[PDB]
């Protein structure tokens, strides 16, 4: 980069159309003089090079990223990381505009976290922290199609939490054994029985059989509660067979379906969030790989927020356990991407989970500060002492308790199923 | 986890049917007990529950992940990052060697993700740090993969390039420019002698330069330098976009004279790249971006060369990577395992062209050959080539004379005292 050069990286967004622009937060160190290696940041994410050699012209104004804004945090004495001047670390604003990429998915993940991101000489420990996109760069997505509104109507589930429940055990059982538990779960009071993360189309259960399975049983359900239920079939597979696979767990029973969402790819997610006739939900696997260092890689709230816009209705996501290695505030963050406002892309319903039972909702509840979320008690549920419908009894008699200003505890004194956790 | 159950969770690979299983190798730092803690990470990421309450049975045995090695490397006195995490106990650096059957999650690379780095494999409790170091497929397992289409037979085929690396050359400048006035550039450097002529990893299908578009001009101007040259050239169309829109836009770059496509493989996915591999007429190629995010960090993620060959499994011609510069931040260790993984045999599934590049010009193409052993790769210079002084032509001319320099054993320097282009390049 050279001197002159560096000047054109940067920008006030007030001089700037700042609709045409997305804004990303991002985390980095940077070695040497600090402007110049932002300004190389910029120029590798966009444009490299701004014109033919000998002529008047300059690509920069319409496609060039630039810094509206940045802070030196401080200087650091070595890089956070060992990674192959003066190193300092920096919070910088970036304005990249989105006419280089357009409303794609693919795209947009090339341009700000791709080789730019993680490649630019000065720049060897980079975080993208956030990403706000603009009115009309939303306009160009569907979002999800059901969203929190659209799940609250299909359970019926108003002015409470949502109730997951994951079968255990997933993997060795039949179909029909799978169905049975399921079942009792659905009687106690349970709104959705999932597949586990790991489950979908395989040899020993395929996704027709359970399908078929628990559909027949979620009816049942449904007609002894009273109550609306729901089946999560989980049917990430190969890109190729996704819209297969939803049209036969659909018309067997499955009523929402469960996808890895980077295992699978965004832009595959919303290949099928806008071909679902039913609800989509999105699991977290695989993020962790680049969302735990605390100074490097993609904050998790990004990919959150992509899944929302992606066209998800429901992100799962670590939970405020500690037993899911995720700072509080970090799982507030993704919770609140799920549901603030997104212009025209409706909000889904952040379902924090982890390591939580009966005795944790209370606490959940404070945290979020609200109703919408889904709770998935991982433990007292299908393994309650008293079987899978008292586990799934508990988790709703814990809930009646916080309707009603009633200690856990003192609301046990009348309650078995929720007694007996309390004695665990 | 309890003592008896841990025991079910190893086993000697002599005593299983290893046709059946994958064998994954696994950098972690454990906390309290080790081989609870291992047990713990197996079960996460296969059985959880190996059985129903009061029932006499054991999923474990065919649906359960096990460990069938492991080496403490050491103890250490902290975890090498600070990551926020439940467990208390002695720390330690291992490595292990996992077992997990294939029969849990099938041929599909979606649900091999979710098993192998997933959920199981970043959140077991006692296991905060975790680096996937390698996949090992059985034949059994391969056999339900195609592989790429063309490999490095295709590519040199194509190219008629025998005896010599391949090489590649992104259009500079890339965004900015017009079809008509990047393929003049694109041209010019074919003339030279450049094999592919190859759209930026962010160029794609765009308002000002559509696929379509730059596709009928750089088509036409590959056609006329072959011609000119005798030789045949290739155009690497970018046609990375919506999964959903992918096999077309491979019709229309196919179509209008692109004869290889370039896709960045994460952004649109693996599974996606399959997909696409099983439909083209064309060679495939895949760039790199993202992978970064979690294949840096020394013990934690993914290990870079995993996505490289899972990028050759799911159909890849040819493998851009982080080359054997520095200016790539890889360690050259890495970038040799990596290219390795691109041409060792994996059963029935052809090899694919490695091409690191990063830091290239004809000054550095003598190292690189070098390094790699042989002349299976491709090179990619970024700079001398279109920005070379002489010109474009010129720049691709310098890359063919340092070739035939060490093709005839004369030192670049030597060669270029009779060559004006490559001795220009020799003067920077």
């Amino acid at each position: 980069m050279n001197a002159e050069d560096v000047k054109g990286f940067f920008a006030s967004r007030e001089s700037l159309d700042m609709e045409q622009y997305l804004v990303l937060d991002y985390y980095l160190e940077s070695v040497g003089d600090i402007e110049t290696a932002l300004a190389h940041f910029c120029s590798e994410q966009s444009t490299a090079q701004w014109k033919r050699v000998g002529v008047d012209e300059d690509f920069r104004l319409v496609h060039a990223a630039k810094v509206i804004d940045y802070e030196v945090i401080e200087e650091l004495e070595q890089l956070s990381y060992p990674v192959k001047g003066k190193i300092h670390a920096c919070r910088v604003t970036i304005a990249h505009p989105h006419c280089n990429f357009g409303p794609k998915i693919p795209n947009l993940l090339t341009a700000v976290c791709g080789e730019g991101t993680y490649f630019t000489p000065g720049v060897p420990v980079v975080k993208l922290m956030d990403i706000h996109f603009p009115d009309t760069y939303l306009a160009d997505f569907e979002g999800p199609k059901f969203g929190i509104e659209g799940l609250r109507d299909i359970l019926n589930a108003h002015g409470r939490p949502i109730f997951f429940g994951v079968v255990k055990p997933n993997i060795g059982l039949s179909p029909g054994e799978f169905a049975e538990i399921a079942y009792q779960s659905w009687l106690g009071g349970l709104d959705i029985a999932k597949d586990d993360e790991m489950l979908a189309d395989v040899t020993w259960s395929s996704i027709e059989e359970r399908a078929a399975h628990l559909g027949k049983a979620r009816r049942k359900a449904e007609a002894e509660t009273g109550e609306p239920k729901i089946y999560l079939a989980n049917i990430t597979d190969e890109v190729d067979s996704l819209m297969e696979k939803h049209d036969v767990a659909v018309r067997n029973g499955a009523n929402a379906l469960l996808i890895n969402a980077l295992p699978v790819g965004l832009s595959a997610v919303r290949m099928l969030s806008n071909y679902t006739q039913v609800p989509l939900i999105g699991h977290f696997p695989f993020i962790a790989s680049f969302s735990r260092m605390e100074k490097y890689g993609i904050h998790s709230k990004v990919m959150t927020k992509l899944q929302r816009l992606a066209g998800l209705d429901a992100v799962i996501m670590p939970g405020f356990g500690d037993r899911m290695m995720t700072p509080e505030e970090e799982v507030l963050e993704n919770v609140i991407e799920c549901t603030k406002p997104m212009g025209r892309i409706k909000p889904c319903l952040p379902v924090p989970g982890g390591s939580d039972s009966a005795l944790t909702l209370q606490t959940v509840y404070e945290k979020v500060g609200n109703v919408d979320f889904g709770f998935v008690p991982g433990r007292g549920v299908f393994g309650h002492p008293m079987g899978p419908k008292a586990g799934a009894k508990s988790i709703r008699q814990a809930w009646e308790a916080i309707e009603q200003g009633i200690s856990i505890e003192t609301w046990a004194e009348t309650h078995p199923e929720l007694q007996a956790m309390v004695d665990q």
